[PDB]
C-alpha cells in the first residue's frame, strides 16, 4: 500500500556557501540516481524508494565570513585574487559548532526532519507506508543530524540507518573530546562516507577504538565492475577476526551498528592538487550523481 | 652601569609542524640566527645601539603536538606510517592551533613558558652580561610560542614587557573561537604594544585588527617594506591614529573607542613581503620554509629595531 524505504536528506549545502530549490535539485539528482541504478541493477526495488528534501542551515556561514575578514587579503576586492588564498577549511566546522547559536540549530533541524516525515505520511505516495526510514546528511548537514541523534527523548520516528557525505564530523568530535576529555547515535548504523582526496573528510573509527587508526577504511567498490558488491564483508567481526592482533568483545558494544563505520569512495589522486577553494563545490556535488554510492546505498537496504 | 638597553626573549615553540620534543639546541641556532642579523643590521643603519641588545631564548612547549597525532590518525590515510607517503595528504593546519588551546590542559602549558620565562630573565639579570639591567624588554614569539606568550600576557611575569612580536602566529584564529564559544574586552595583553608580524601566503597568517574593531576589514595591514630598499624605512607612519583619520570616512564617536580599546597606539597587522607563487606551495612545505625565514628576515630586524630605537 506504499513505498519500502524513506530516505530523508539534511541538506545544508556546500560548507563554502554563505538556494531551497537548488536543494530539490541536488535531492532529484539522486533520485535519478537512484531509479537509473535500480532499474538496470535491482529490479526488484524499482519505485519501491523514495527521497526527500529537509533543508538544514548553513552553520559554517557565520564562520566563514569571519574568517573571511581574518585573512591578509581582507581588504581586497578581487574575487578572482581571493581564489588563490589558503581557506581554513578545518575550522569551519570547529567555530560552528562551539557558537552558541549551534543547539538552536540542531533543534531546527529536529522539527524540519519531523515536518518532512509528517508530510510524506500525508502524501499520496507515502499513504500506508510501513518501512524502514534513514537519513542522508550532506558534508555540514551530517553534524546536525549525528548531533539530532545523540538527543534525549525529540525524532518522531526510529531511524534505521544513516549516511553522512564527505562529513567532517571527525574533526567536530574531536574537539568535543578535547574540551571534554572525560566522555551514541540514535540509528542501526552509521556510513562515514568520504573521498580520501576531500579536505574534509575525516574518520571516525579511530574514535571508537584508537587502535583502528592502524586499520585502512572499508573501500567502496566501483560501480563498474562490482554493482552488487565484490564480495568482501562489511560486518565488523570480521575486520576484527582479520585484524586479531588486538578484548574484541569490548570493542562490539560501543560501536555504532554492526557493520565498520569508515568508507573509502574511489577518487582520482590527481583532486589533491586542486586549488582549496574549488574543492567543497565538486565534493559536494559529486555525491548526487555518485554510482558507488547509490549502488553501496541499495545495497544496505536490500537486507 | 650594564651595556644592554633592551633584552628580547624569545618564546620559541618551534615550526607547528613537529610532533616531536623540542631539541633546546637547535631552538638556540635559530637564536643565534636572529642575533647575528641583528648585528648585521646594527653594525650598518643602527651603530648606536651597538653591542645594547640582547636575545636570549625561552624554550617552549610544542602544544600542538598531541593535537597533530590525533588527527593525523583521523586521516583517510591513518593506515600510512611512511612520512614521506604522508607528506601530501591535507593538513589541516587551522585546526592545530584551536585543539590544542581547547585542551583541559593547555593552562598548564602557559604555566609552565611563563615560569621559563621567568628563568630565561632571571638568568639574564645574573649573568655578566645582564648585571645591573634595569632596561626595556620585549617578547618575541614564533607562530605556537606567540599563542603561549599572548596568553601569559592577558593576565606572574616578573618584569614589565614594552613590546610583544608575533612571527607568522595564527592567533588570531584561536581568539576568533574564544569570540566564538562565549560572545562575553578582557583579553587586553599587558604589553606596550602587539606586532602581528605575517606573510600573506603564509597559511597560519590571521589578522588581529578585524577582532578589535571590525571594518578594520577593510583597511590593509601595514606593510613591512624591504630592507634592500628601505633599510631605515619609507617614512610612512605607524601610529592608529593616522589611520583613522586616513580612513575616516567609515566611522561616522566609534573612533575614540577604537583608541582606548587597541592595544598600543601603533597599528598591530603588518605584513612581510612575500613571493605570490609561495601560494602555489605544497602546505607541507610552508611551515618549515615561514618558520625559519624570520630568523634571518632583514625586513624583519630592521623592522623590530625600527621599534626598539
Amino acid at each position: 500500500c506504499a513505498v519500502h524505504a524513506l530516505f530523508l536528506i539534511l541538506h545544508s549545502g556546500n560548507i563554502l556557501d554563505s538556494d531551497a530549490n537548488s536543494k530539490q535539485a541536488d535531492v532529484q539528482t539522486l533520485s535519478s540516481a537512484f531509479e537509473a541504478v535500480t532499474r538496470i541493477h535491482f529490479p526488484e526495488a524499482l519505485g519501491h524508494v523514495a527521497l526527500r528534501l529537509v533543508p538544514c542551515p548553513p552553520i559554517c556561514a557565520a564562520a566563514y565570513a569571519l574568517v573571511s575578514n581574518l585573512s591578509p587579503y581582507s581588504h581586497d576586492g578581487d574575487s578572482l585574487s581571493r581564489s588563490q588564498d589558503h581557506i581554513p577549511l578545518a575550522a569551519l566546522p570547529l567555530l560552528a559548532t562551539s557558537s552558541s547559536r549551534y543547539q538552536g540549530a540542531v533543534a531546527t533541524v529536529i522539527a524540519r526532519t519531523n515536518q518532512a516525515y509528517s508530510a510524506f505520511l500525508r502524501s499520496p505516495e507515502g499513504a500506508g507506508f510501513c518501512g524502514q526510514v534513514a537519513l542522508i546528511g550532506d558534508g555540514v548537514g551530517g553534524i546536525l543530524g549525528f548531533d539530532a541523534l545523540c538527543h534525549s527523548a525529540r525524532l518522531d520516528f526510529k531511524v534505521s540507518g544513516f549516511f553522512l557525505f564527505g562529513s567532517p564530523l571527525g574533526l567536530v568530535l574531536a574537539l568535543r573530546k578535547t574540551v571534554m576529555p572525560a566522555l551514541r547515535p540514535a540509528c542501526e548504523q552509521i556510513y562515514n562516507l568520504f573521498h580520501a582526496a576531500d579536505p574534509c573528510a575525516s574518520r571516525l573509527e579511530p574514535l571508537l577504538a584508537p587502535k583502528f587508526q592502524a586499520i585502512a577504511p572499508l573501500t567502496v567498490p566501483r560501480y563498474q565492475k562490482f554493482p552488487l558488491g565484490d564480495g568482501s564483508s562489511l560486518l565488523l567481526a570480521d575486520t576484527l577476526q582479520t585484524h586479531s592482533s588486538l578484548e574484541v568483545v569490548k570493542i562490539l558494544e560501543r560501536w555504532w551498528g554492526t557493520k565498520r563505520i569508515d568508507y573509502s569512495l574511489y577518487c582520482p589522486e590527481a583532486l589533491t592538487a586542486f586549488p582549496t577553494v574549488t574543492l567543497p563545490h565538486l565534493f559536494h556535488a559529486s555525491y548526487w550523481e555518485s554510482a558507488d554510492v547509490v549502488a553501496f546505498i541499495l545495497r544496505q537496504v536490500i537486507e
